[PDB]
């Protein structure tokens, strides 16, 4: 059986959990949310063959910068997520996570994810936002951001609405799909 | 370069333009539709190589049961679509479709597609589809027919509001990809 390693990664609230959970579990976590990350499977085909996707959700908290590189080894794909109501987590894509990914997997693909994109239209949202002149980020701004730090494409989604979370993950194996060729690929390596 | 033939069939009026277009132009053709039978072409990135997507719209019209097949060489994957909202075109899919291109390829893969699911919650539609005895067709019947007919999975989505739309394409792809060695080939052939 093949497999596929993706690798989620983002700032602490962003909503990687519940992004995961949704997909995973097709319903949104409004319960308890397992407040303590975990480690998913979901069997896809490709070509009429089952592939075995493999999902690590991480911790974002800096004390955790010595730890959460630890799961990065054999990744085939990344996530770096962002909420698109969050600046501070968009902001610390391009300065915190993607540094992180391309230094020890540097030849490893990974998609920007804007997340809980439900919460942009949301008015009880951007009434606290202009609370700092700041608005929602757009998907151009990020889509810009994606050019640059040179991410394999942009995609974003709702963990509650379930919008676009499959494509996300969609995406996520067309970019994870390795090549045949003399073992060229993009894994993630010690 | 590489690519993958995607031929698209379903009575006529069920949407197969209309989805057409608003996957590869992001925009419902809300003012008129475009009479031509045409194929469309999009770039698609897989594990971060270009691949073209071929589509191509078909005349569902008994009228030409004796050309329509002319298409359906090459063929990669099929998309028999059927509205959730006709009932007649539901029933041509195990009636008339997927014997048709079972028929002309044996070995080719194809997804059940459910369009204008829109309308499914349309007032309306329902009240005229329930004056004639009727009711739109619900996924798990849908679902039911795409085990039965083996079809590689159910779909449904809305062109019109784009729901799924990306989603129906993403798993034409993951179905369609295909396998090393040239001689599993599951390319429709004359
Ligand atoms: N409400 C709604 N109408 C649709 C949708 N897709 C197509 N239609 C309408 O369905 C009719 C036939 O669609 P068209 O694409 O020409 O059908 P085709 O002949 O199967 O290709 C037209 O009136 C379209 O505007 C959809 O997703 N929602
Ligand atoms: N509106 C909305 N809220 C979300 C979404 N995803 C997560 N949340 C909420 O955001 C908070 C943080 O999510 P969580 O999964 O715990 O984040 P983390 N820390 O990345 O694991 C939670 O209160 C959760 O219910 C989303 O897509 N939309
Ligand atoms: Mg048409």
């Amino acid at each position: 059986m093949q497999t596929i390693k993706c690798v989620v990664v983002g700032d602490v609230a962003v909503g990687k959990t519940c992004l995961l959970i949704s997909y995973t579990t097709n319903k949104f976590p409004s319960e308890y949310v397992p407040t303590v990350f975990d480690n998913y499977a979901v069997t896809v085909m490709i070509g009429g063959e089952p592939y075995t996707l493999g999902l690590f959700d991480t911790a974002g908290q800096e004390d955790y910068d010595r730890l959460r590189p630890l799961s990065y080894p054999q990744t085939d794909v990344f996530l770096v997520c962002f909420s698109v109501v969050s600046p501070s987590s968009f902001e610390n894509v391009k300065e915190k996570w993607v540094p992180e990914i391309t230094h020890h997997c540097p030849k490893t693909p990974f998609l920007l994810v804007g997340t809980q994109i439900d919460l942009r239209d949301d008015p009880s949202t951007i009434e606290k936002l202009a609370k700092n002149k700041q608005k929602p980020i757009t998907p151009e701004t990020a889509e810009k951001l994606a050019r640059d730090l040179k991410a394999v494409k942009y995609v974003e989604c709702s963990a509650l609405t379930q919008k676009g979370l499959k494509n996300v993950f969609d995406e996520a194996i067309l970019a994870a799909l390795e090549p045949p060729e003399p073992k060229k690929s993009r894994r993630c390596v010690l």
